């Protein structure tokens, strides 16, 4: 893999950076001797979540282990323009395609050394690329296969961006919508689903109606009088309630705004 030597520098110390056969990569700690699939910060980063499980209620336990992740990965400080900038110069436009490790890393690459150009030393490019690019893999490809549909990539993406919540809401809607602008139980159901791994990878999705997201594209299409199709505006609507299925995203932006 070309791009090892790049990623290589996201660890040091004992460490070493080393790749599977499906392209997924993994590290060998030398004076353990043992391996982790996990990037040694991002393993430190999981780890320090359990200082927040305390925290009362779900939606505002799951928003601020979220802003902290959204934060260590400079994904703050990425705004939907300069997002939908890389993805259009990486050609990802078939959502329901696979996207594999090197197309992950070189959409990465570009958001990156653009943020890099925008902030001061803020930013180490092969170390941001490799920790958001095992978060992805930790969200979407937990077989280790090597892929992940290129709807995943943008939902995670976008999700923890620094957009307005409806501007991300508005995009998010689009990417499953028909050519017109129309939504199906089938299309929203592709939505809630890559949307729900987010929480789920943290270990919370229980307490956001679980891993099923049926009963949630259900109820959707109740509150819309049972049409069988709807659009933005609807889908916005249904949002202001704050469905269970998606209460972490509009927490965390309450969290974010509250100053953490």
């Amino acid at each position: 893999p070309a791009s090892q030597h790049f990623l290589s520098t996201s660890v040091q110390g004992p460490w070493e950076r080393a790749i599977s056969p499906n392209k997924v990569p993994y590290y060998i700690n030398h004076e353990t001797q043992t391996t982790c699939w996990d990037h040694p910060k991002m393993t430190e980063l999981y780890q320090s979540l359990a200082d927040l499980n305390n925290v009362r209620f779900s939606a505002y336990r799951t928003a601020m282990k979220l802003r902290r992740l959204q934060k260590a990965l400079c994904l703050d400080l990425l705004s939907l323009s300069a997002a939908c900038d890389a993805l259009d110069q990486h050609n990802l436009k078939q959502n329901d395609q696979p996207m594999d490790i090197l197309q992950i890393i070189n959409c990465l690459t570009t958001i990156y050394d653009r943020l890099e150009q925008e902030h001061n030393n803020l930013v180490n490019v092969p170390l941001c690329v490799d920790m958001c690019l095992n978060w992805l893999l930790n969200v979407y490809d937990t077989g280790r296969t090597g892929r992940i549909r290129v709807l995943s990539f943008k939902t995670g993406i976008i999700s923890l961006c620094k957009a307005h919540l409806e501007d991300k809401y508005r995009y998010l809607f689009k990417q499953v919508a028909s050519s017109t602008g129309f939504c199906d139980q089938r299309r929203l159901g592709l939505l809630l689903h890559d949307s729900i791994q987010i929480p789920r990878q943290l270990g919370e999705v229980a307490s956001f109606g679980g891993s099923n997201i049926e009963p949630s594209v259900r109820s959707c299409f109740q509150f819309a009088n049972n049409k069988p199709e709807i659009e933005a505006a609807l889908f916005l609507d249904w949002m202001r309630l704050e469905p269970q299925s998606m209460v972490w995203l509009p927490v965390l932006h309450r969290v974010a705004a509250a100053e953490t």
